């Protein structure tokens, strides 16, 4: 119904249509991208320094780390949304690793809808620090574009790229892709 067919654009990048989504996964540095958003998988106090979180606020910097520690004190947060500091983005979206990664991904999807912008890059949210399942991560993560194309929520948002850090668990997410193809 929302599944075109996965191929392979670019050495070890693959792609598949997800309604009028184009879905990429790649293995890499998540810091090195350009796009609209970036995401960061960080702890619930929002400083956390480890893996891809460390990559994300070492190359950001510590104007990026000022805001996050500020609206973390300001009130509970699921996530939090900042300047791109001196990553290629127009803003990085902080969510928190060890929750839902659905809810996450649908978070990031809505507010990406709000600012109209077409290009999100994101890790494997959750599979850092937080210790969830690499197949579960996938999933996860599928479902929720899967679902907010149903809803006919996607206008603005056109690409949606997995950057990851592992190999191994780029070998995951190309097995989910296959697994749904038309
Ligand atoms: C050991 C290790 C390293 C690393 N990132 C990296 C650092 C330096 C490079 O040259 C390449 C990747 N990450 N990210 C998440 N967990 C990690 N664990
Ligand atoms: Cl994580
Ligand atoms: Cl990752």
């Amino acid at each position: 119904m929302f599944y075109g067919t996965v191929s392979s654009p670019d050495s070890g990048v693959y792609e598949m249509k997800i309604g009028s989504i184009i879905f990429q996964v790649a293995s890499g540095d998540i810091t090195k991208e350009e796009a609209d958003v970036i995401v960061n998988s960080t702890s619930n106090s929002f400083n956390l320094k480890a893996g891809v979180s460390k990559a994300i606020l070492e190359c950001a910097g510590q104007n990026v780390e000022r805001e996050c520690s500020q609206q973390a004190q300001q009130r509970k947060n699921d996530y939090i949304i900042t300047g791109g500091g001196f990553l290629r983005c127009k803003n990085i979206i902080h969510v928190i690793g060890g929750n839902d990664v659905k809810s996450s991904v649908s978070s990031v999807l809505q507010e990406c809808e709000k600012k109209n912008y077409s290009s999100i890059c994101l890790p494997a949210i959750g599979t850092g620090n937080a210790k969830q399942h690499p197949d579960k991560v996938a999933e996860a993560i599928i479902d929720a574009i899967e679902d907010f194309v149903q809803k006919g929520s996607a206008q603005s948002v056109k690409k949606v790229k997995v950057v990851i850090f592992l190999p191994q668990v780029l070998d995951v997410f190309y097995a989910n892709m296959k697994k749904r193809e038309g």
